[PDB]
């Protein structure tokens, strides 16, 4: 009774219906069978419909609401719907009854009009295909930016929205209001905010809004944290507002609406413009529709108060999970089509399920999307683009691993030839303290090994010890041992009230320096990274909560929402509260503050030994200078006895150490390397005038 085509396209249906295994074969399932058979066919070509976006919408509808049934013990295979038999017996019964030899696609197309409530006769209507048409071919033959969202729906520059009735229904009621029309959808980034706004476009292009939202069209503004770079705010939008508020009921959708108003500008429109126009200032009045986050809004937008009275908020909260398996099954056919492969119903699940999982920073159903649409892409380099079958959860891991994250490169070559001589490098240029840069090089090469917290900073030190014995100069190596930035604070400038009655008197807040500004903006421009704060004893407790903070979570919240990421940054704080004994730092430091650290860095005082080292390291590089010149320096044992009394003090360790090589080393040769015997070259004699405790200089021209 039926064709050899029809059976067919139904063959190919049942076939798709297995491997996508669906429990019910539907009504949507039959008429998209029927875009492939060429009676059915012809007669939608016949009526001018885009088959391709029919073919989409019926795809979409049908993995949303058909219920996939893999799984174990007894069960059933797919079935037809009492309603797809329905329709075929329809067709039979019309055709018998018509004097025709067979059914064909064309006369099932007939049969599904009279499916009243199906989705497949309302996309039918939706495309204009009357049942009429199928009869009678039977028997016979602003300026730029992303602006006009109603234009941009009527082609397929937006995707579609999927669910989100409540939300939409909201928004609607609101722009309905006589007063406080202006709707605020507040949510996280990636929750779909914009997607609404532009939902709504489409749902006006439909007529799916109410007679009088009928003639509404939603313009959508060029936005993109403080906007006033050059042109002229003020009378550019008093311009647009009043090409807008030109007898129109027009919507103007500002997305990030936290932009322009709330922060702080720097012109003298924006709030103030806006502002005027809302109630009525002028001869009509405009509707807006704003977007911003939950953050933004309360702060900034609440309580600074731009507009927040006049607007209406919307919470928008983030997707369940089963609402984004939808939303993801609703643009899947699209993917498909784009990639030329094929997500399991598993694969799309995954997809959800660990983002939700391990891609904590964001929200669904952007990141889902976004690891859907990167395993698609992925199947491209492999090959020509392995269609994919019956698992598809492995590629999902694979990409929600790459993005959750794995910066590598500690291997067989290069950072392992640093690492394994950090330790020597280091003891080259800071003498006296072996232990310190062991343990120091034990937890960097501990945490490049890839042991460690990933949710912690590199290390948390506190450096130890008395003044002047290596522990600034230590972090300042390591830096550059390593190849990172020196990021350094001194916490006597954060004591929050302290230095006053001297001249330097302005210290309104300080934590605010560190949060408002400073401390995270330095660590934003410079992820990888060493962080000195120096004299941390004298810091305010706020800074040590703010401290507490990076090193159990390893990030910073300031400058408006903003993260600071410290997982790169290697934490270094120095004091010389205790003295080294050990016991005096557990009483200046709390318990909870000293066990967040990875280590107390002990410094030991200098020996005898370690301030000859030291002035025989400022020597060789005088030494290297003057070789270059080709000047040989020597300086006799009793005169680095002499500097290394002079340039040490148990009080201040080995700090005037710079400026006693300076002044009886280097400032002695200026005048003879100048305009004296050095000028070519020669050699210079140090040594030491021993009842006079006075140095003796020695020269000697490349005249030998
Ligand atoms: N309900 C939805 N149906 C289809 N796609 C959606 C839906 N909600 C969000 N998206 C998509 O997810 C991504 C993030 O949505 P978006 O509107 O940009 O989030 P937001 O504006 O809140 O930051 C966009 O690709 C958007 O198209
Ligand atoms: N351990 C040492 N090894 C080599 N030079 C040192 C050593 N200790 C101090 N110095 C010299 O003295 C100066 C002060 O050292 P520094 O690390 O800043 O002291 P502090 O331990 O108070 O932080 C350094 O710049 C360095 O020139
Ligand atoms: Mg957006
Ligand atoms: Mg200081
Ligand atoms: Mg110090």
């Amino acid at each position: 009774m039926l064709n050899q085509e029809l059976e067919l396209s139904l063959n190919m249906a049942f076939a798709r219906a297995r491997e996508h295994r669906h429990e019910f074969m539907t009504v949507e399932h039959l008429l998209l069978a029927l875009l492939s058979n060429p009676s059915a066919r012809e007669a939608l070509e016949a009526c001018s419909v885009d088959l391709v976006a029919l073919r989409q919408e019926l795809e979409a509808f049908i993995e949303q609401t058909t219920p996939v049934l893999p799984a174990s013990e007894e069960e059933r295979d797919t079935q037809p719907t009492l309603s797809f038999q329905r329709v075929l017996q329809r067709a039979v019964f019309h055709v018998q009854s018509s004097g025709r030899n067979e059914v064909t696609g064309a006369n099932v197309l007939v049969a599904i009009f009279s499916e009243q409530e199906s989705q497949a006769a309302y996309l039918l209507r939706k495309h204009e295909v009357s049942r009429l048409d199928v009869v009678n071919f039977i028997s016979h033959g602003l300026e730029n930016f992303t602006t006009n969202l109603n234009q941009l729906a009527r082609v397929g520059g937006i995707d579609p929205l999927i669910g989100r009735e409540k939300e939409l229904e909201r928004a609607i009621q609101v722009l309905c209001r006589r007063r406080k029309n202006n709707p605020l959808l507040v949510g996280e980034s990636g929750v779909g905010k914009t997607a609404i706004a532009e939902g709504l476009a489409w749902r006006i292009v439909q007529g799916d809004v109410p007679e009088v939202m009928a003639d509404c069209t939603i313009y959508s503004l060029d936005i993109g944290a403080g906007t006033k770079y050059r042109g002229d705010f003020e009378k550019r939008f008093k311009a647009l507002l009043k090409q807008l508020e030109q007898d129109t009921n027009s919507i103007l959708f500002i997305d990030e609406i936290h932009t322009i108003i709330g922060a702080g500008a720097a012109s003298g429109g924006q709030v103030d413009a806006a502002n005027l126009i809302k109630p009525l200032l002028s001869s009509g009045k405009i509707r807006v529709i704003g977007s911003t986050t939950y953050q933004e809004f309360s702060n900034i937008f609440e309580k600074d108060r731009a507009l927040a009275r006049r607007f209406q908020k919307i919470d928008i909260t983030e997707p369940s999970i089963e609402e984004t398996v939808q939303i993801i099954n609703g643009l899947k056919p699209k993917y498909e089509a784009h990639h030329d492969v094929r997500y399991t119903a598993k694969a799309v699940r995954a997809a959800v399920e660990l983002a939700v999982k391990y891609i904590n920073d964001r929200h669904l159903p952007d990141k889902a999307i976004d690891v859907i649409d990167e395993a698609g892409a992925r199947a491209r380099l492999m090959p020509v683009s392995k269609r994919k079958k019956t698992v598809n959860v492995a590629d999902i891991e694979s990409v929600v691993a790459r993005i959750a994250r794995i910066p590598e490169k500690s291997v067989s070559q290069s950072d392992r030839d640093t690492l394994k001589n950090l330790g020597d490098r280091l003891k080259m240029l800071v003498f006296g303290q072996d232990k310190a840069i062991e343990a120091l090089t034990e937890a960097i090469k501990m945490a490049r090994a890839g042991l460690g917290h990933e949710h912690k900073p590199v290390g948390s030190f506190l450096f130890a010890g008395p003044t002047g014995v290596g522990k600034t100069e230590v972090t300042v190596q390591l830096s550059k041992a390593l190849g990172i930035e020196l990021l350094r604070f001194d916490m006597s400038e954060y004591m929050e009230r302290h230095t006053v009655s001297r001249l330097i008197g302005a210290p309104p807040g300080y934590v605010g320096f560190d949060q408002g500004g400073l401390l995270t903006d330095a660590v934003i421009k410079h992820p990888h990274a060493v962080l000195l704060l120096d004299e941390i004893e004298k810091a305010h407790p706020d800074v040590f909560n703010i401290l507490l903070q990076v090193m159990d979570n390893g990030t910073l919240t300031d400058n408006n929402g903003r993260k600071a990421d410290f997982r790169n940054v290697v934490l270094v704080m120095t004091t010389n509260a205790g003295v080294r004994a050990m016991e005096e730092i557990k009483k200046i430091f709390t318990p909870e503050f000293r066990n967040r650290l990875d280590n107390i860095i002990w410094f030991d005082h200098l020996s005898t030994d370690v301030i000859h080292q030291v002035v025989d390291k400022f020597i060789v590089e005088l030494q290297v200078q003057l070789d270059q010149k080709g000047v040989s320096l020597e300086v006799s044992q009793e005169a680095r006895n002499w500097l290394a009394e002079k340039g040490y003090d148990r009080a201040m360790g080995a700090r005037p150490m710079a400026r006693v090589i300076q002044d009886n080393l280097k400032k002695p040769l200026a005048n003879e390397l100048l305009f004296g015997s050095l000028v070519d070259g020669g050699q210079v004699t140090v040594a030491l005038d021993k009842e006079k405790n006075e140095l003796t200089y020695g020269f000697q021209s490349a005249q030998k």
